[PDB]
């Protein structure tokens, strides 16, 4: 388990430091596919040439790490800005780590990336974070640990599958703040969230309003 939530450039920098650097290939660049696991990605093109700048000045701090695939191809298991930049730097050939990981590695690493890079929408997290748990019987302090963030960042993601449908299409349509839809999960009642989600979208209230709507209807008998 815990290799998946290494292969990162960051985490493959700080292995490094503490031993040898790893036999690096230098694969063909037409060659490489995307994780097939994950949706095609829509970087910051910003984000990409700042990126691309550095390398053409300092050289490519970590090769990519890839796993072989189809005939002759390899599938990035991370690095996929790399593998973006070194384009825009017109690449043949980009340095690359091979790895062999199964299909339910490659799949759990392609959820690792995307929650380490912050990409996800709430409900998105919350449905990476179910999966890894279920995927590797994990406690969700196990999960939070692995990422390297609090058991309460999981845990306000993960209620999020709780509440009722038409506040998860609310939270999704950007209809409403996650935090209003984490104020509702202290309802702990469809009707009653239903009622003040109405409210919520009708009268346009914010987090305070909402908040105080969900202590003053908790503080009913």
């Amino acid at each position: 388990f815990s290799r998946l939530f290494s292969f990162g450039e960051k985490e493959q920098e700080e292995m490094e430091e503490k031993q040898e650097r790893e036999e690096v290939r230098h694969i063909p660049v037409k060659s490489i596919i995307p994780n097939r696991f994950q949706p095609r990605t829509m970087f910051d093109e910003e984000k990409i040439d700042e990126l691309a700048l550095t390398i053409r000045t300092h050289g490519i701090i970590q090769p990519i790490v890839v796993r072989e695939c189809g005939n002759g191809r390899f599938e990035i298991i991370a690095g996929e800005r790399r593998w973006r930049a070194v384009q825009k730097l017109g690449w043949t050939e980009i340095p690359a780590i091979i790895k062999n990981l199964n299909d339910k590695e490659t799949a759990s690493v392609a959820l690792i990336e995307n929650l380490q890079r912050e990409e996800l929408t709430p409900i998105e997290e919350a449905m990476a974070y179910a999966k890894l748990i279920e995927l590797h019987d994990l406690t969700q302090e196990a999960l939070a640990q692995r990422l390297g963030k609090g058991q309460s960042t999981i845990a306000n993601k993960l209620r999020l599958l709780k509440l009722p449908q038409e506040v998860q299409e609310a939270l999704l349509q950007r209809a409403i703040t996650e935090r209003h839809a984490r104020a509702l999960i202290a309802l702990k009642d469809k009707e009653k969230q239903l009622k003040l989600l109405q409210e919520i979208i009708d009268k346009q209230l914010n987090v305070k309003q909402t908040e105080d709507r969900v202590l003053k209807l908790l503080e009913a008998g």
